[PDB]
Parts: C-alpha cells; sequence; structure tokens
C-alpha cells in the first residue's frame, strides 16, 4: 500500500478498518481525518435507502437525494485530507489476529488490509413481508418511516398500517396509526388474520386518554398487495373476495445486519439482531471492534447515525493514542 | 397562541427539533435571540456533508428549509425571559422581552452553553484565535507547530483530561507543554501519569509556574504565556477546554434537575428533562458539545414530543 506502518507479512498498517460508507462510516471517518488518523473504507455499493430520491428529517438536507450526502462526504474526506482511503469492495471476512490490537479484513478479490481498530458500519437489509404484491409496494406505496416519508402524501382520505410481523402489537400498532393520523383522515389497522390483536388494539386505544377517534380494525388475511395506478396509493385484497383502497400504507419491517462479521468476530447482538454497542463510544463486545449506524441501533436514520460516527471517532482517537503501536 | 411545541433556541439543536416536528404537521414557534456559541468562527469541521463550511450557512439551511416546505413552523426573533407551567404537562407560558405570551403543550430548550473565560489578564483576546476547546472543531487547520501548550486549569485540571488533550495536540505538534498554573502535585502526577502508561510520556514538557497573562503574538496564532515572574513561552496555539454554563434562566425557573458541569440533566432515548414535557438538547443538555450530537439529539427529542402529543389529550 502507501498509507500506515509496515508489519512483518509485507502488509501496511492502517489505524481503521472502516467496512461502511453511508453516513455512518463516512462520519467515523470525518472525526479520524481531524486527528491525522489513517482510514480504510470499503464499501460494497448497497445502501439501505438506494429505493428513494429524497431525504428527509435531516438538517440542511431537506428533499436530497441520500447519495448527495455520500458523494459530499467522500469528496469532504479526500479535498483537505489525505490519511482517509477508500476501496471499493466487499469484505468478506474479519479476524482479530491480536487481541485489540490487529484485526485482518479480506476482500472478495483476495486482498488483505490490516487495522489497529475496526468500525462495522455495515447498515441493515429489510426483509419483505411473504405476502404478493409487497415487493412492487416497499418504498412506494408501503413505509416504514413517518419521519423519512408521509409528508409528501399528507391530505388523504384513508391510510393504512400494517400490524404485522414486529408491529403485531397494540404500542407498535398504536404509535403507527396515531403518526399515519396527522397524514390522514382515516388510518385502518391490519392485523392479517388476528382478531385478538385487532381486539387488543382497540381496547388500547378506546382504553387510552386520547381514545380511539378516526381507527379502523381489519382483522382479515390480506392475499395480496396491488400498487393502485394514483400516486402511492394501496389496494389490499383481503378475504376471498373483499378489497380496500389505501392512500399508503405503513409498515416497518424486520431488519438483519449486512455481512457476517458479528457471527466471526461473536459479538453480541440484540434480540432485534443488530450488533449491541454500549454509548459513549459504540464499542462491541469485542475490544477495538466498534459498530455504528443501523447495524448497531435500533434508531435508524441518517442523523443518530452521524453522531454515532462522530462519537465513535472520538473513543478511536482517544484508543489509538493510549495504546501503544 | 397555543401551539404544540415552544422551542427556545435555533441553532442546530433547536432547529434539528423543529425539523422533526414539522414532519408530522405539529406546531411550533422557533425562538431566537441570535446569540451562537460558535458565533466567532468561519469553519466548521466534523460534521458530515460540511466541512470547513461557516456554521451560519447550516442554520441557514435549516432555517430555509424549514420555511420553504413546510407551513407549521413559525420563527420568533425575540428573548425568552421566562417560561411556566399553566397546568401540569398540560401547558405552557414563553414570555418574550417585549411583553408577549406564548402558549405550549410542551416545551424544547435548546438554548446553548456560554464558555467562561479564565479569570487570566490576555484570556479574552486569545480565546477562538490561539485558544481553542476542541481538537476535533479546530486544531488541523495550524498543525505542523513546533511548541504548542495545554491548560491543566478548571476541568482539564487532573491527569486524564490533560493527558487526553496533550496527545491529541501532539498529532498537530513536535512538542506539547502541559500548563499547570502554579500546581506542582498536579504536574508530577500528569508526568508520572504518562510515563507509566503504555505510551509512555515522549513529547511532552510539564510547566507548573503560575501564569501571570496571555499575550497573542503577532505571528499567526501564537499566544506568549507569561509565567514566573519575567519568564515566558511562546507557543503555536494553546488547548483549553472552558467550564460552560447554560443560557437562559430557564432550568432554574422550571427547577431542572442540573449534572454535575452545568448541563440540563436529560436521558436517552428522548432527551426529557426532569419535569415531563419538559426537554433539553444540544450544548445546554449534554457534555458531548458538538454539531452532530445536537442535530441526533433534536430529532430524537423531536420523536419523544411527536409520542406524547399524540397520546395525550390536547
Ligand atoms: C426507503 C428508505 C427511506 C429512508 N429515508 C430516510 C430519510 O429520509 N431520512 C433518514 O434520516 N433516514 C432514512 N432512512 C434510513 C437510512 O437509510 C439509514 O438510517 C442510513 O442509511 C444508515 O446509514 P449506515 O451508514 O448505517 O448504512 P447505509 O447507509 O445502508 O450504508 C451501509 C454501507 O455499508 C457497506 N457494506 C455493507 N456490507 C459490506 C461488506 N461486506 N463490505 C463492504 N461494504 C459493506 C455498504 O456498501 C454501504 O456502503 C431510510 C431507509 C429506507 C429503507
Ligand atoms: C469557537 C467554537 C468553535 C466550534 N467549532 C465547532 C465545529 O467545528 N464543529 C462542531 O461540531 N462544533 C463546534 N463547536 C460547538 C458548537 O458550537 C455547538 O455544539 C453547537 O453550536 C450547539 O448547538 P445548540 O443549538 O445546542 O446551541 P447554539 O448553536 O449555541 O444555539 C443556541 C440558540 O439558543 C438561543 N437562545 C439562547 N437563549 C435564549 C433565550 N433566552 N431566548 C431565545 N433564544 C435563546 C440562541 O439565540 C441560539 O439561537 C464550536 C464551539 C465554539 C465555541
Amino acid at each position: 500500500m502507501s498509507i500506515g506502518k509496515l508489519l512483518s507479512n509485507g502488509a501496511l498498517l492502517v489505524d481503521v478498518l472502516i467496512i461502511g460508507a453511508g453516513p455512518a462510516g463516512l462520519s467515523t471517518a470525518t472525526g479520524l481525518a481531524r486527528q491525522l488518523h489513517t482510514a480504510v473504507v470499503f464499501d460494497s455499493g448497497v445502501y439501505r435507502n438506494a429505493k428513494t430520491q429524497h431525504m428527509h428529517n435531516v438538517l440542511g438536507w431537506d428533499h436530497r437525494n441520500p447519495a448527495e450526502l455520500r458523494a459530499a462526504g467522500r469528496a469532504d474526506l479526500t479535498t483537505r485530507y489525505s490519511t482517509i482511503q477508500f476501496q471499493n469492495s466487499t469484505i468478506e471476512a474479519i479476524r482479530q489476529v491480536e487481541t485489540n490490537q490487529l484485526f485482518e479484513a479480506r476482500d472478495n478479490e483476495g486482498h488483505s488490509w490490516y487495522g489497529r481498530k475496526v468500525v462495522l458500519a455495515t447498515g441493515v437489509r429489510d426483509i419483505p413481508l411473504d405476502i404478493e404484491g409487497y415487493s412492487e409496494c416497499w418504498a412506494n406505496g408501503i413505509y416504514h418511516c413517518l419521519f423519512c416519508d408521509g409528508y409528501e402524501e399528507r391530505g388523504q382520505e384513508t391510510v393504512g398500517v400494517l400490524a404485522l410481523g414486529p408491529i403485531a402489537n397494540p404500542a407498535r400498532a398504536l404509535h403507527l396509526a396515531r403518526m399515519a393520523l396527522r397524514l390522514s383522515e382515516s388510518v385502518t389497522i391490519y392485523t392479517n388474520g388476528n382478531e385478538q390483536l385487532a381486539k387488543e388494539i382497540q381496547q388500547a386505544a378506546e382504553e387510552s386518554p386520547v381514545g380511539a377517534s378516526g381507527l379502523k380494525f381489519e382483522a382479515r388475511p390480506i392475499r395480496r398487495f396491488e400498487k393502485g395506478d394514483v400516486a402511492k396509493t394501496v389496494i389490499v385484497h383481503l378475504g376471498e373476495s373483499e378489497s380496500k383502497t389505501e392512500g399508503f400504507l405503513v409498515y416497518n419491517p424486520q431488519t438483519e445486519v449486512n455481512g457476517p462479521f458479528a457471527k466471526q468476530l461473536a459479538l453480541n447482538m440484540t434480540e432485534g439482531g443488530d450488533i449491541l454497542t454500549t454509548p459513549p463510544f459504540y464499542e462491541t463486545s469485542v475490544p477495538g471492534v466498534f459498530a455504528v449506524g443501523d447495524c448497531a441501533t435500533p434508531l435508524k436514520a441518517v442523523t443518530p447515525a452521524v453522531s454515532m460516527g462522530s462519537l465513535a471517532a472520538g473513543g478511536l482517537v482517544a484508543q489509538l493514542q493510549a495504546q501503544a503501536l
């Protein structure tokens, strides 16, 4: 290579291997660059929000393409700084060769990279509902985050909430339905064949201080989703032969962390599949390995991802400067 | 005038909070007295997508985004003098410097902090101009020094803080002198801690003489530190993270729990204060005083506000 310190195997050793060039990884690299620390940032080119044209709820970046944030971040990292190296390849394996001290990353081309520390910023993959038409409607009628979307489609007569998967409880369903009520006159909560749940959600709503006004409950099984002709509408085909048109649908899917690294490094995971990290610096259960962004928090958004990246760099700088080379 | 949220502050923290609320069509009045902690700076660093940009540009973009595409966020360029609760979590009243009152279901305090100067002649002249508080914020621009100083005074007067800063300053300078302003016991403790640490004390010097005054040098960001009676040392720049105090009387008026540093005590995931319905975000509510945490706090605060407004009666 051309940056870092030589090892006995013939390779150069950088301070940090950052696996990910979304906002989380780019923000981590941003902090390191301030203190002249070296990093190889890997990018497989798989971004969770690749299906979108417009970012929201990111201060100063309203309605901008998420690709623009990544481009600005990359430009900022190579223009006034020269310690940050970008590698467009997919990491297939990571191993700790020395405790907290040396890590090896191997890519899809057979090439090896060495860092004193590792940052996992691989993001997550959204798991589709096994229902016909779901894939056509995802991020195009079915929305997961009403801070991220929904405002553009406000003023509806009726929209739906899918109380399925992780939304199949009164807390999540009601929180999402009440958010949807800001955007629609009426909200129908779909339970896909769970009457008991529909009853639980209704009762919880009726028994809550604000009540159940504006809410509809649909317990019938869902046969398929059809992308309606107009705007972001989705026709939900229920039972044998009835259907209903909704302005759009709200569903926050189950996710899984991208890459095999939690398995390979035996990193503690959350019940939800996320890599378990602890504030203040978001170090994982193996020292010297950090995790930031979607792969390491239930707060899966751009501003928390960038914040995690900054704080991780603070911790990395501390470790790099306090620990013998 | 009753809105959902009275937001006191239009820095990154307040603006981020408003950005969140606007997505869900919640109403807010954002107050701005026009006093920003980084008012003295031309170049913001360590904020993804904004390297070397003017911090005023971030505030301008955040304001423009909110006024352009959203209609539920109001801005008031006035100073708030007093806030009080009218009914428990039900209602808050903010009184401005013109004797107008505003009512909100909730309140966000995003007032920032004021950096307390050292009581040493010449400090004021050298602040953010030779004396730097955050080596992620600055320092990189003045790299390649022969010598720089760390002021191990106030909150930096302990081996951990002094060594952490000194090792950061060593990235930017051949040598770092740690000043203890007359505390010889501290100088020795810092040296031993460095000497006994895994990385050692190489590149560090220790200066325990009392500091009489700071004189800003004519060249670049240099500061002449006047020691003893007549002796002096010229540094490339000095590094010191000051004690801070929250802006505004609101933590006192509402009797909000404070941290041991004087910040408003808040807790993730939503940064609500010790008084239900009052939130605090950004510098006034965290020891992590930087733009990206301030912005993230604003977003999460908006999530908690959104949750309460929609689960509680109007
Ligand atoms: C449809 C949709 C819309 C959204 N809209 C918004 C919005 O408006 N506002 C908002 O704040 N949030 C939004 N989000 C959430 C947002 O996308 C995430 O919070 C954010 O992208 C997380 O950033 P990250 O860096 O953690 O992961 P990502 O941005 O997904 O980046 C992951 C990086 O890791 C890399 N990677 C993964 N595995 C490997 C490997 N083995 N080797 C090398 N590289 C690897 C990828 O190539 C990629 O570069 C949206 C999400 C979705 C699905
Ligand atoms: C010299 C210097 C350089 C810095 N450089 C960087 C950097 O490069 N990168 C970085 O990330 N961070 C930097 N910081 C830290 C950064 O400035 C803060 O983290 C950030 O400004 C916090 O934002 P905030 O919204 O919490 O407070 P502020 O940005 O200070 O805004 C506070 C708001 O509250 C308002 N307000 C206060 N009291 C009242 C009242 N009574 N009525 C009405 N309104 C009121 C003010 O008018 C203002 O609008 C720097 C700080 C300093 C001092």
